[PDB]
């Protein structure tokens, strides 16, 4: 019974509730009172839990949501893909976290992840998202975003606790936007490649994309390398030693000796791009 959960009762004091609908792999928040999409920073796009449960029924949404703000005391800890087919923790980093951070825990909508809600403050030196080799991930937010609420309590952790969160540094990577500006620009111009297909010459796709990187990044090799590692063409071969270097570095160096023109963001000579879009 979701309204008997103490954590739900605590969250029920706040008028920061939304409903959400499944769109592809995304979960879009919706204003629980008029059925339109909800901003995550507009307080009047939300409602209290009574308006959210009424809107859940009235529009047939997929579930409830709660918007975290920097003024409320709640921290949202998201553990992606940490459960097996029997809803038991299969990642040892997640099991260790649950042992050190005992607060309200619920199974996320996909059934293979967890949510942890704590009253506290995130440490200042950790990254928001941390990905692991087994596909699992740890995402932490305390504001600017909403969280789905399922009420499927995990191992009886039904109460939100006030806890110090400095131990989150044991699990999240530590910190010690122009790249995304270049990446999004290449996508708008149709210069962003898609994943290789079965019959493709992958290495030839690498050089086509590397040549386009040389223009849009202005022959900034370090920038070209950072962007390639988050492209659909990245693989282990990119870092395999090759002659005096790596296959990727030889690819990027070759692209600069080849490409003539260079994109200058202060001039925006997008027309100088020697390569047609994909
Ligand atoms: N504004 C906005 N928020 C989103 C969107 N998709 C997800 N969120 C929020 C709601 C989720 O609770 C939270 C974490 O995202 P996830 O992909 O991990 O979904 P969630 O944990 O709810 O379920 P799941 O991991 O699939 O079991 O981010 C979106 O497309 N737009
Ligand atoms: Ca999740
Ligand atoms: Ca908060």
């Amino acid at each position: 019974m979701i309204m008997e959960i103490p954590a739900i009762k605590a969250l029920s004091r706040y008028a920061q509730w939304v409903i959400w609908k499944k769109e592809r792999d995304t979960k879009i928040p919706y204003n629980p009172n008029n059925g339109k999409k909800a901003s995550s920073t507009d307080p009047l796009a939300w409602g209290d839990i009574d308006e959210a449960q009424a809107g859940l029924v009235r529009y047939g949404a997929n579930g409830l949501g709660f918007v975290l703000t920097k003024s409320d005391p709640f921290v949202f800890i998201d553990l992606d893909h940490v459960l097996d087919e029997n809803k038991r923790v299969k990642c040892e980093w997640a099991r260790q976290l649950l042992k050190e951070i005992k607060s309200y825990t619920e199974i996320s909508p996909s059934g293979d992840g967890l949510h942890v809600v704590v009253s506290g403050k995130l440490p200042d030196y950790i990254k928001h998202k941390t990905k692991f080799d087994d596909g699992s991930a740890l995402e932490v937010y305390e504001s600017g975003r909403y969280m789905t609420i399922t009420g499927e309590v995990f191992d009886g952790r039904d109460d939100i606790k006030e806890l110090d969160l400095s131990i989150l540094g044991e699990f999240a990577e530590h910190k010690i936007l122009d790249d995304e500006a270049i990446i999004d620009l290449m996508k708008r111009k149709g210069q962003w490649p898609d994943a290789p297909k079965d019959g493709d010459d992958w290495s030839s796709l690498d050089m086509s994309f590397a040549n386009r990187l040389a223009f849009w990044c202005g022959k900034d090799i370090e920038r070209m390398d950072r962007i390639f590692r988050q492209s659909p063409l990245m693989r282990q071969k990119w870092d395999r030693p090759t002659a005096g270097s790596t296959y990727g570095r030889i690819t990027l160096k070759k692209a600069c000796d080849f490409v003539d023109s260079v994109y200058d963001p202060a001039l925006r000579n997008e027309s100088d791009c020697p390569f047609e879009p994909y």
